[PDB]
DNA sequence: ATCAGTCTAGACATA
DNA sequence: GTATGTCTAGACTGA
């Protein structure tokens, strides 16, 4: 919770390189998800009701696994998990897929799931 | 041209266009080093314009364009601007010489970028 | 329609 | 076998 005066002031806050980039990455993901009925709704369900189980929300997997957004390359699940869960997330080594996930990064299928709540954070 | 002047000109700032053209030449050299005779041949053509030279080609893309540092153009146009007509407008101002066996229009695997394998025309 | 421009997966290179 | 970053043809998108 935030004070109205404060959230107004925060309205004018400058976002940094990282936050500006993350917006680009979300923009990129939405372009993909609009093309699939149920995806946008589903992802919004997952983000809004974390406690309640949700479906896989996938994008095409590249040959090397990486995704490029505005001249940065990363791994998709890592990217989106940083955005919506663990901003300080280090690498894919700090992530394990839940059993409920049908399309986890490691499975190297056509599709890769980017539902942040289909992943759990770990050590290594 | 004077030594003091060329010294002073040493410190001249190149503009976006010239800096880009340096990149485009760099890009072309990377390609030509890989082909024995190409670099020498291109140098022959540039240095002895009067004397006939061979085709110097690079791979042709599907759409014909070449990209160098986030700018797209047509290769013969690019390299003709560099070494001949800086004010060259488009491929419409260019016609290939008969001596050229890989001219832009021929839409082959290779496209010739020897600037002296082209002549400048109106539109 | 050409034409012109943006974005990135795949290739490739510097580690 | 990683990994990280760069470049650009091709795919795509608007005049
Ligand atoms: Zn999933
Ligand atoms: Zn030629």
């Amino acid at each position: 919770f935030t004070s109205p005066a404060v959230k107004r002031l925060l309205g004018w806050k400058q976002g940094d390189e990282e936050e500006k980039w993350a917006e680009k990455a979300v923009d990129a993901l939405v372009k993909k998800l609009k093309k699939k009925k149920g995806a946008m709704e589903e992802l919004e369900k997952a983000l809004s009701c974390p406690g309640q189980p949700s479906n896989c929300v996938t994008i095409p997997r590249s040959l090397d696994g990486r995704l490029q957004v505005s001249h940065r390359k990363g791994l998709p699940h890592v990217i989106y998990c940083r955005v919506w869960r663990w901003p300080d997330l280090q690498s894919h080594h700090e992530l394990k897929p839940l059993e409920c996930c049908e399309f986890p990064f490691g499975s190297k299928q056509k599709e890769v799931c980017i539902n942040p709540y289909h992943y759990k954070r770990v050590e290594s």
